[PDB]
DNA sequence: ATTTTGACGCT
DNA sequence: AGCGTCAA
């Protein structure tokens, strides 16, 4: 009753950009605006990996991981547009430099956490706060919430998307008082108003469109904004969640949708979030963990307690490759020439970042993978990063894998190498 | 023969 | 530290 938590001090928003690489490549490009378009890495095999997709693509089946050559059957007029490559590799500058540009915007508005290239948490608790102290007891009009959904409604006693927006977000303005100040529920929707407002300076400013959640947790504000995409937000209010809760997969959570959600699922019997409100918090932590056990017996009562990381740049900076089938590196100079074309795209990215956030790395990570072991990493080793130098990054990643080799033969590397990936770790002021 | 990333937990 | 999990 009255000591029991609802987690609901906080107001989080989850931003994520639509179609991120289709976007920045149809900026650069207007003819794939308004097309199905899809990203590819490579064009040799199959036609190229694709990475990211349109939406008038995906109406036709087009997904991820499909090879250019498939997508192609699902959709012949799919045009294309190719990741840069660059010593003899897939190179991501554009889209990490297009991530700096709404990043960039996103931290006007409050502290951001960078979750990935293309989305960011807010924690917007103390902009509510003084947005409705501006505010001065004003109700809030639709007018500001032009393309926010309120999930769960409408409800109870149009046949078009717009207007079952629109019946909802009235029902819930309706029913707000907008006097409270203290009001979770109109809490989140001045943080709706605002996430609006930034939504709208991240359009205006780079030309992309994103989607949003809007919520009380990082967890629920990144499952609200799911909901609605593209280019709408949702809000998922406390009230919400048990409706909510009640159909949606425990792999939907995030965390949930791999091995331990599967876990939870077998070894609990249930197929939904909501169903988890059946076990206590000591049943859930003898199956899952103190931790995990903990987390999910709040997360299904709509309570997270993670902050919002005040992040705004990677913590690492990292160069992979795959070498898969025939490509496999079998000599010492192609394992050498690989290492140092790894190194050169780290030297320029180090040295770019050093320049830019005044840190420097510390420690290198080489990781590779062996023909034949069944792990993606075979062996992951650190040695000391002093010096922002591509031949003497490549000569300690050769030096701290070379005993990897077992052939007895000088020339020649064995097992053949399928993976190789340099990363600076350890940031310290400079 | 999706690939190229990136954060964080475990022991 | 090196390895594993989970997510863009
Ligand atoms: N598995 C992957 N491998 C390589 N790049 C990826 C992968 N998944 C995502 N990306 C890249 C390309 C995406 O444009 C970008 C953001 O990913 P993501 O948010 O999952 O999808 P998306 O932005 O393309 O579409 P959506 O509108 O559904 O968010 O990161
Ligand atoms: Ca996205
Ligand atoms: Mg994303």
């Amino acid at each position: 009753g009255p000591h029991m938590a609802t987690g609901q001090d906080r107001v989080v928003a989850l931003v994520d950009m639509d179609c991120f690489f289709v976007q920045v490549e149809q900026r650069q490009n207007p003819h794939l605006r308004n097309k199905p378009c899809a990203v590819v890495q490579y064009k040799s095999w199959k036609g190229g990996g694709i990475i990211a997709v349109s939406y008038e693509a995906r109406a036709f089946g087009v997904t991820r991981s499909m090879w250019a050559d498939d997508a192609k059957k699902l959709c012949p007029d799919l045009l294309l547009a190719q990741v840069r490559e660059s010593r003899g590799k897939a190179n991501l500058t554009k889209y990490r430099e297009a991530s700096v540009e709404v990043m960039e915007i996103m931290s006007r508005f409050a502290v951001i956490e960078r979750a990935a290239i293309d989305e960011a948490y807010v924690d917007l608790t103390s902009a509510v706060q003084e947005r409705l102290q501006k505010l001065q007891g004003q109700p809030i009009s639709a007018d500001l919430l032009p393309s926010t959904y309120i999930e769960g409604l409408p409800q109870g006693p149009t046949v078009q998307k717009e207007g079952m927006r629109k019946q909802g977000l009235f029902q819930w303005l309706d029913s707000l008082q907008i006097d409270n100040l203290t009001s979770p529920d109109l809490q989140l929707t001045v943080g709706a108003v605002i996430v609006e407002e930034m939504r709208a300076a991240i359009e205006r400013e780079t030309g992309f469109q994103c989607s949003a959640g809007i919520s009380h947790n990082k967890v629920l504000a990144k499952l609200a904004c799911g909901l609605n995409k593209p280019n709408r937000q949702t809000l998922v209010s406390h009230g919400s969640v048990p409706q909510l809760f009640s159909q949606m997969p425990i792999r939907k959570i995030r965390s949930l949708g791999g091995k331990l959600g599967a876990s939870v699922i077998e070894i609990l019997g249930i197929e939904y979030m909501g169903e988890l409100t059946q076990f206590t918090e000591s049943q859930l932590q003898s199956h899952f963990g103190e931790k995990n056990g903990s987390w999910l017996y709040a997360m299904c009562r709509g309570i997270e307690h993670d902050p919002v990381k005040p992040r705004q740049l990677p913590k690492t900076i990292g160069c992979s490759k795959n070498f898969p089938g025939k490509t496999a590196l079998a000599t010492r100079e192609q394992v050498q020439w690989w290492l140092l074309q790894l190194a050169q795209e780290l030297e320029e990215r180090l040295t770019k970042d050093r320049n830019d956030n005044d840190r420097v790395a510390t420690q290198l990570v080489v990781s590779i993978r062996v023909q034949g072991d069944k792990r993606l990493s075979s062996l992951r080793r650190c040695c000391a990063l002093t010096r922002y130098d591509a031949h003497k990054m490549s000569h300690d990643a050769f030096t701290v894998i070379k005993n990897c080799n077992t052939s007895g033969i000088q020339t020649e590397w064995s097992p053949p190498l399928t993976m190789l990936f340099l990363c600076a770790t350890k940031f310290s002021a400079s």
